[PDB]
């Protein structure tokens, strides 16, 4: 049993950087990147469509980022202690990310329900296979995260407002903190979360962080 | 295990009228229909996706391929779950001619950007590729009518949403369904035998000889 892990975390949060100083750490250990470079070049910048207009590609963008998160997940698949790392899961895909869109009118019914149809049907083919340990919440507040997209600089991320890293952080602070968030997928309310702090800048001040991390594996 | 054929056709060829003939024929024949019901009113487990496309395809016609294709599939499959002794299932059409004729036309006529067409064969591919397996044809009924019969039988059937179709669309079909099945030029689809019967005469009342086809090819599988 490779344990599975979901990092999850708002845009710009540091995920990334984070599970970049995981897999350093041990050969039992390895991530699962986010897909961003494919849907950056299916230009076919379909990143940058939903970015410029999300009332027309949210829908598109949404089915293939799940789809390409999932083909990852199933790829690193096939050690003493195997832990996987994933850059976020097909719930945050769905119950953060698709569900915002769905409430700020990015997807009218109909779109959002294929969605749900198609999200619902993929998981029954592979929930089991992608089930996950744990979760590790990189907490960020908006205000560092749009600061981090800054920073990153990003191009098709620069139009992004404040007001719409806040309604994924409340989406992330009901599902992993509060744990209010109610899902299809009953055993995420009692899947351990270990929460971790990320507003200060821990590039080179993460041995705390990673103390943690290995405490919280050990009681998996 | 159940023979899959598939009944392959353009728009209002015949395919339900068909197969609904053919399911009263023996306890050993079951049809999957297409879910055009879900495509007029989409619910889970409302919006009239198919209206939607017919109105503003170059919008909808990405969002319709992945529901039409997803309700197929889910329709096909839940099908497999006939104790007869010669089972035979009739889908009506396939995940084939989803991609091969439907959404490789809209491609082509520019109702899906090269964006669209990428992201949809990656996501035909993967779905067929996990749960279409058991769901290969072991043969193909094609019901060939001319694209001016397909017109005139969309007129006749007055499905609000197809009363637009122009008979160019039709053309377009009607050349995909025989480049793929006549002359075998268009994706194992090589090699599957294909019946091909002619229903530009009416046959609602008068279908015995294409049930003897039918019979007969199906003898040979
Ligand atoms: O402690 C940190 C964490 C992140 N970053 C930067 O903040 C931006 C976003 O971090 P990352 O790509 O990891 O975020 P993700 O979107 O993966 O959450 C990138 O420029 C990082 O280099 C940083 O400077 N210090
Ligand atoms: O021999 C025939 C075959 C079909 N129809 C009519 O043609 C229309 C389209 O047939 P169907 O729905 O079966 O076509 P499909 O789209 O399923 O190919 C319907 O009004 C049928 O009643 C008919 O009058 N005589
Ligand atoms: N399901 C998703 N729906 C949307 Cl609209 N965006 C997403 C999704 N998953 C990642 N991102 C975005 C956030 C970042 O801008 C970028 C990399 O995480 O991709
Ligand atoms: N893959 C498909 N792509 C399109 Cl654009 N349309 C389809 C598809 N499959 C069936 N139909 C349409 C044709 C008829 O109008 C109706 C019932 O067959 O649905």
């Amino acid at each position: 049993r490779i344990k599975k892990i979901s990092i999850e975390g708002n845009i710009a949060a540091g995920k990334s950087t984070f599970v970049n100083i995981l897999k350093q750490l041990s050969e039992d250990w390895e991530v699962v990147p986010e897909p961003v470079a494919r849907w950056s070049n299916v230009g076919g910048n379909v990143l940058q469509m939903m970015y410029e207009k999300p009332e027309r590609w949210s829908f598109t963008f949404q089915t293939y980022a799940c789809l390409s998160r999932i083909r990852a997940q199933l790829a690193s698949l096939n050690a003493e202690k195997p832990v996987l790392f994933f850059e976020r899961s097909v719930y945050s895909d769905r119950y953060i990310f698709a569900s915002n869109l769905y409430e700020s009118e990015s997807m009218n019914e109909t779109e959002w329900t294929i969605y749900q149809d198609w999200h619902d049907w993929m998981n029954n083919q592979f929930g089991q296979s992608l089930e996950l340990d744990g979760i590790i919440y990189l907490q960020a507040t908006p205000e560092t995260c749009l600061h981090r997209i800054y920073l990153r600089g990003r191009n098709e991320e620069q139009g992004i407002p404040l007001e719409y890293l806040e309604k994924l952080h409340y989406k992330h602070e009901s599902w992993l903190l509060h744990r209010t968030l109610k899902t299809n997928f009953d055993y995420l309310q009692e899947v351990p979360i270990l929460t971790l702090d990320v507003n200060e800048d821990f590039k080179d001040k993460y041995e705390s962080l990673v103390e943690k991390v290995k405490e919280f594996l050990s009681t998996l």
